[PDB]
């Protein structure tokens, strides 16, 4: 058994056969690839459109009691009963390339990949990252590459890597569950690899809600952002390496999650529980590693380590409006000094 392709299902009806036809239309010897679904407890014909395909491709379909209030517990369950050298997760809603596992394969095959990145594709005005799909490359690395800009489960992964090294989702956990999971991955693989030669991972936009859409509590929520600097910092590296990957997790976590603008658009009587929450996850960040981080995040880094929502928010505010309590011009970028009596912040563009 080569792959695992791991489905999570969960009310998927009006979409689960487009999965299934891209899996059942895969030029790869079915006998050589499971599907493995675990229904989170569906009250719709999720099951049944499986049944359909018991025979078109090679199955293990189970149903969980009660749904697990996410997509983690369900992968969890699939992950622990595969038995392929490699497991793809695939959501129920998104299909792949005919030729995925065939390339896929034959690229792992070459390169002995730990974890295989595969380009992706968004369908029907759905957002995909791209920066790191732009070349082939046999050999990356979280500091040569833009890998870190994707934590997506819809990857390879090598199945004695996740279980060698107790590799899991977050249960009961719309969203941010999978982040954790492929930064343990990145963590441990000895070698990661990305293939772009089609466009292998299609992401859909359906209707109703997207899981990526659903409530998670800033408490639940930056808890995994703790949990993820600390396993950058207790990562078998050097220890120079673990800070500058911290610094690239917190550029890219402060620039396009929740976190960049929470003062500004979360109403102000919820955002003390913000920056406690917040601050809980940059407390386990060492002050050393904020000179190595975008230099307009350092005070960000600096207000929320001390859970100071007012400089917090005026920092928010002064770098939207353009306007500071004092600021220097040198060498082309400013220095900031965002209230009266505040540390000078330097270097900011
Ligand atoms: C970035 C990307 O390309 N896909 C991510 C995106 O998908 P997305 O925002 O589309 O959320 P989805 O609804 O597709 O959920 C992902 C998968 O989990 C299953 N599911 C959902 C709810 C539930 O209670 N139990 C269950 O098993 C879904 O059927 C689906 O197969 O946001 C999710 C929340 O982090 C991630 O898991 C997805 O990997
Ligand atoms: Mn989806």
């Amino acid at each position: 058994m080569k792959f695992s392709v791991i489905v999570p299902t969960y009310n998927s009806e009006k979409y689960i056969t487009e999965l299934l036809n891209s899996l059942a239309k895969q030029d790869f010897p079915k006998t050589e690839f499971e599907v493995v679904v675990v229904d989170d407890c569906s009250t719709d014909q999720t099951l049944q459109i499986v049944e359909k395909y018991r025979n078109k491709l090679n199955l293990k379909v189970s149903q969980l009691e009660t749904n697990s209030g996410g997509p983690g517990k369900p992968r969890n369950v699939a992950l622990k009963q595969a038995e392929g050298e490699f497991v793809l997760f695939v959501d129920s809603d998104d299909y792949i390339n005919k030729e995925t596992l065939k390339d896929a394969a034959a690229f792992i095959d070459e390169h002995h990949s730990d974890v295989l990145l595969i380009k992706m594709k968004g369908v029907n005005g759905r957002g995909v990252p791209q920066s790191m799909f732009k070349e082939t490359a046999p050999e990356v690395t979280l500091l040569n590459s833009r890998i870190i800009y994707t934590l997506s489960p819809t990857k390879i992964y090598r199945t004695a890597l996740l279980k060698d090294n107790d590799i899991y989702f977050p249960e009961e956990l719309k969203s941010a569950e999978d982040q954790l999971f492929t930064m343990k991955a990145y963590l441990n693989a000895n070698r990661i690899s990305v293939l772009s030669d089609k466009a292998y991972y299609y992401a859909t936009k359906r209707e109703g809600e997207h899981m990526s859409s659903a409530y998670v509590s800033p408490e639940d929520f930056y808890e995994v952002m703790r949990l993820i600097a600390v396993e950058i910092l207790n990562a078998d590296l050097e220890e120079a390496h673990k800070d500058q990957i911290l610094a690239e997790f917190l550029n890219r976590h402060f620039s396009f999650s929740r976190t960049n603008g929470f003062s500004l658009k979360v109403k102000l009587e919820e955002q003390p529980q913000w920056i406690n929450a917040l601050g809980d996850f940059i407390q386990a960040v060492p002050e050393r590693v904020d000179a190595l981080v975008m230099s307009k995040l350092r005070p960000l880094l600096h207000y929320a380590r001390a859970k100071d929502i007012d400089n917090y928010r005026t920092v928010e505010e002064s770098y939207r409006q353009g306007q500071y309590y004092r600021f220097d011009i040198v060498d082309g970028k400013l220095n900031i000094q965002f209230n009266e009596g505040e540390p000078y912040f330097e270097g900011i563009d």
